[PDB]
């Protein structure tokens, strides 16, 4: 029965299995150039920002909101909105759609550089340790004596969070759940495990890495320091703002700036209106002088919504492509790899030249983000007869860019798996254009291979 009221567990059917993600990748490409296209003599490195962006912009969105779901991935990832309600995913699931629902007719992204989509990426602190996230969805297709069941939850419910997992959506620490007066930074200490227990548990094993610190509250800072497993976090004050092609120093277990740009009060004015001038102010500079855009936000809405769509319309995709917009996660990863992994080139014959690299991780846990651009100094596309790589590399673009070649390397042990998990959604709701487009957009990030032309030809 389709219309009869439901009380659910928000739930989906497949999490990327973090817990598995190897923590060290051997990179070798082997490129293959035509007979009249002998080169002398290659050179690699890997540029200060992925896709070899121009600019960094970072978003992190506190107090494990519900429109982290509902108004700020939804709007990324092509997926149903409201002006002012709040789905959760079973909503979604079952087309029970809130009575103001609309779609921007477009996911939200820039490129790679080398043809293909890269929705913009945030992360979400997260509630763990607050019971609060196990709560109930009402779902009933087709009621509309009220919209109950559409109204903001204090916070996300954990299934909206699982399912924002499978895009890349990060996560960090915020409040913990104890008592005000027992906010010490021994107890909070204490904590961070307890809460990372139930991270893992619901997100597949994943670790959590980052700390967003919570009502200027430095004991949050002073306790996380002591937890070895959070690498990276962010603060408003006590901080050290990123400038990206400056930063020279190891950014391990270092508190980023963030800013909220609250507007002045009775001004009218909203934080994307402080945002967006901000980033007007900061492109006057050449890049290389430019502070990252590292951006706080707590409750998003329309505003919000229509702010991202700007972003996609000015610097992403459908303008001019020079934002990396992504979470903090997977630019300190980024950071890392630029800094420890050192890619060589080398000839094999007069026709043939290999690349390697690795990608080593922490020892506290697996990166997730493990992919990264490599700009080789000598070659163009029009050189090469063929390119190959090994196991470890499961995402492989390339292309021309600027006056080098570009090689956009994905190593996440799983993707295959994932994309596939993606196409068989589709398959089970074929009549799902938003399913269809994100079995493409997942298919897409594969390297050529048997596996890639046997999901093309399932979405086709
Ligand atoms: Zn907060």
């Amino acid at each position: 029965d389709n219309g009869k009221r439901r009380d659910v567990i928000c739930e989906t059917e497949f999490i990327y299995p973090f817990g598995n993600e190897t923590a060290d990748k051997e990179i070798e490409i082997t490129i293959h150039l035509k007979a009249d296209r002998q080169v002398g003599y290659l050179y690699t490195e890997i540029p200060t920002l992925k896709y070899n962006k121009d600019w960094l912009f970072l978003m992190t969105q506190d107090d494990c909101m519900h429109s982290a779901f509902s108004y700020t991935w939804a709007a990324i990832h092509g997926k149903p909105l409201s002006y002012i309600y709040y789905c959760d995913l079973a909503h979604l699931q079952n087309g029970d759609l809130p009575p103001d629902y609309y779609s921007l007719g477009k996911t939200l992204a820039t490129t790679n550089g080398t043809g293909q989509e890269v929705r913009f990426s945030f992360g979400t602190t997260v509630a763990a340790d607050d019971d609060l996230m196990n709560t109930q969805t009402w779902v009933q297709n087709g009621y509309t004596r009220d919209y109950f069941r559409f109204y903001k939850k204090t916070m996300l419910v954990w299934g909206n969070l699982q399912e924002m997992m499978n895009y890349g959506v990060s996560i960090a620490f915020h409040d913990l759940n104890l008592p005000d007066e027992d906010k010490t930074e021994d107890k909070l200490l204490a904590q961070f495990p307890v809460a990372q227990s139930m991270i893992r548990e619901k997100l597949n094993n994943r670790t959590c890495k980052m700390l967003a610190e919570p009502n200027g509250d430095k004991n949050y800072i002073k306790a996380a320091l002591r937890y070895d497993k959070i690498r990276t976090l962010c603060a408003q004050s006590g901080a050290t703002k990123l400038y990206p092609f400056q930063e020279n120093g190891d950014i391990e277990q270092v508190v980023i700036e963030r800013a909220f740009y609250d507007p002045p009060e009775g001004s009218g004015l909203t934080n994307p209106d402080m945002i967006k001038a901000a980033i007007l102010k900061e492109m006057e500079n050449p890049k290389e002088e430019r502070a990252a855009i590292s951006i706080g936000a707590h409750n998003t809405d329309t505003g919000w919504v229509n702010f991202l769509e700007w972003l996609n319309d000015t610097y992403g995709r459908d303008g001019d492509d020079s934002m990396w917009f992504t979470n903090q996660e997977e630019y300190y990863e980024y950071y890392y790899y630029r800094l420890h992994s050192k890619p060589e080139i080398k000839q094999v014959n007069t026709h043939t030249w290999k690349l390697t690299l690795n990608l080593n991780g922490e020892d506290s846990a697996p990166f997730y983000y493990p992919s990264v651009t490599v700009n080789i100094f000598g070659l163009k596309m029009g050189d090469i007869e063929s390119i190959k790589s090994n196991e470890d590399v499961t995402g492989l673009s390339y292309g021309d860019h600027k006056d080098f070649f570009m090689l956009n390397i994905d190593c996440r042990k799983y993707l295959a798996e994932h994309a596939e998990n993606f196409v068989k959604r589709y398959e089970a709701n074929p009549t799902d254009v938003s399913a269809k487009a994100d079995a493409n957009y997942f298919v897409n990030m594969l390297k050529d291979s048997d596996k890639k032309t046997e999901l093309k030809k399932r979405i086709e």
